[PDB]
Protein backbone atom coordinates (compact mmCIF):
# COMPACT_ATOMS: atom_id res chain seq x y z
CA UNK A 1 0.00 0.00 0.00
CA UNK A 2 1.18 3.66 0.31
CA UNK A 3 4.88 3.75 1.37
CA UNK A 4 4.74 -0.12 1.95
CA UNK A 5 6.42 -2.19 -0.75
CA UNK A 6 7.52 -5.81 -1.22
CA UNK A 7 11.26 -6.12 -2.06
CA UNK A 8 12.13 -5.05 -5.72
CA UNK A 9 12.40 -8.15 -8.10
CA UNK A 10 15.12 -7.36 -10.72
CA UNK A 11 13.23 -6.97 -14.03
CA UNK A 12 16.11 -5.32 -15.95
CA UNK A 13 16.86 -8.49 -18.03
CA UNK A 14 13.20 -9.38 -18.78
CA UNK A 15 13.27 -7.74 -22.29
CA UNK A 16 16.34 -9.68 -23.36
CA UNK A 17 15.18 -12.90 -21.88
CA UNK A 18 11.62 -12.69 -23.52
CA UNK A 19 13.51 -11.97 -26.87
CA UNK A 20 15.54 -15.14 -26.40
CA UNK A 21 12.52 -17.26 -25.65
CA UNK A 22 10.76 -15.81 -28.69
CA UNK A 23 13.85 -16.67 -30.86
CA UNK A 24 13.69 -20.25 -29.67
CA UNK A 25 9.91 -20.38 -30.50
CA UNK A 26 10.61 -18.83 -33.97
CA UNK A 27 13.21 -21.51 -34.77
CA UNK A 28 11.28 -24.57 -33.58
CA UNK A 29 10.37 -26.86 -36.45
CA UNK A 30 6.66 -26.79 -35.55
CA UNK A 31 6.50 -22.95 -35.50
CA UNK A 32 5.35 -22.70 -39.20
CA UNK A 33 1.58 -22.25 -38.46
CA UNK A 34 2.44 -19.32 -36.10
CA UNK A 35 5.22 -17.32 -37.88
CA UNK A 36 2.91 -14.86 -39.71
CA UNK A 37 -0.57 -13.52 -39.27
CA UNK A 38 -3.39 -15.80 -40.56
CA UNK A 39 -4.47 -14.37 -43.98
CA UNK A 40 -7.98 -13.05 -43.20
CA UNK A 41 -8.87 -12.71 -46.90
CA UNK A 42 -7.95 -16.33 -47.63
CA UNK A 43 -9.12 -18.29 -44.57
CA UNK A 44 -12.88 -18.46 -44.32
CA UNK A 45 -14.27 -18.05 -40.86
CA UNK A 46 -11.08 -16.71 -39.22
CA UNK A 47 -11.94 -13.07 -39.10
CA UNK A 48 -15.34 -13.59 -37.45
CA UNK A 49 -14.45 -16.34 -35.11
CA UNK A 50 -11.00 -15.26 -33.78
CA UNK A 51 -11.57 -11.99 -32.10
CA UNK A 52 -7.91 -11.23 -31.28
CA UNK A 53 -5.49 -12.76 -33.91
CA UNK A 54 -1.88 -13.08 -32.73
CA UNK A 55 1.28 -14.58 -34.29
CA UNK A 56 5.05 -14.65 -33.55
CA UNK A 57 5.92 -11.83 -36.04
CA UNK A 58 3.35 -9.51 -34.40
CA UNK A 59 4.74 -10.40 -30.96
CA UNK A 60 8.26 -9.74 -32.26
CA UNK A 61 7.27 -6.27 -33.56
CA UNK A 62 5.42 -5.40 -30.27
CA UNK A 63 8.48 -6.57 -28.26
CA UNK A 64 10.95 -4.57 -30.35
CA UNK A 65 8.92 -1.34 -30.10
CA UNK A 66 8.15 -1.26 -26.34
CA UNK A 67 4.58 -2.27 -26.57
CA UNK A 68 4.80 -4.83 -23.69
CA UNK A 69 4.64 -3.07 -20.34
CA UNK A 70 5.85 -6.13 -18.46
CA UNK A 71 6.76 -9.87 -18.90
CA UNK A 72 3.15 -10.98 -18.10
CA UNK A 73 1.62 -9.05 -21.03
CA UNK A 74 4.25 -10.83 -23.25
CA UNK A 75 3.17 -14.32 -21.92
CA UNK A 76 -0.50 -13.41 -22.49
CA UNK A 77 0.09 -12.78 -26.27
CA UNK A 78 2.18 -15.99 -26.62
CA UNK A 79 -0.65 -18.00 -24.93
CA UNK A 80 -3.22 -16.18 -27.14
CA UNK A 81 -1.45 -17.66 -30.20
CA UNK A 82 -2.10 -21.17 -28.81
CA UNK A 83 -5.60 -20.51 -27.57
CA UNK A 84 -6.54 -19.21 -30.99
CA UNK A 85 -5.01 -22.29 -32.59
CA UNK A 86 -7.09 -24.63 -30.35
CA UNK A 87 -10.24 -22.60 -31.08
CA UNK A 88 -9.87 -23.08 -34.86
CA UNK A 89 -8.05 -26.38 -35.41
CA UNK A 90 -8.93 -29.97 -34.53
CA UNK A 91 -6.51 -31.61 -31.98
CA UNK A 92 -5.93 -34.43 -34.54
CA UNK A 93 -4.50 -32.18 -37.34
CA UNK A 94 -0.97 -31.17 -38.09
CA UNK A 95 -1.66 -27.57 -36.96
CA UNK A 96 -3.61 -28.70 -33.85
CA UNK A 97 -0.69 -30.91 -32.78
CA UNK A 98 1.77 -28.13 -33.61
CA UNK A 99 -0.08 -25.83 -31.23
CA UNK A 100 -0.06 -28.25 -28.36
CA UNK A 101 3.68 -28.96 -28.89
CA UNK A 102 4.60 -25.26 -29.00
CA UNK A 103 2.57 -24.40 -25.90
CA UNK A 104 4.40 -27.13 -23.97
CA UNK A 105 7.74 -25.92 -25.23
CA UNK A 106 6.91 -22.32 -24.28
CA UNK A 107 5.62 -23.12 -20.78
CA UNK A 108 8.79 -25.02 -19.88
CA UNK A 109 11.06 -22.21 -21.06
CA UNK A 110 8.89 -19.74 -19.19
CA UNK A 111 9.07 -21.65 -15.85
CA UNK A 112 12.80 -22.39 -16.22
CA UNK A 113 13.67 -18.80 -17.09
CA UNK A 114 11.46 -16.90 -14.57
CA UNK A 115 10.00 -19.26 -11.78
Amino acid sequence: SMSVKKPKRDDSKDLALCSMILTEMETHEDAWPFLLPVNLKLVPGYKKVIKKPMDFSTIREKLSSGQYPNLETFALDVRLVFDNCETFNEDDSDIGRAGHNMRKYFEKKWTDTFK
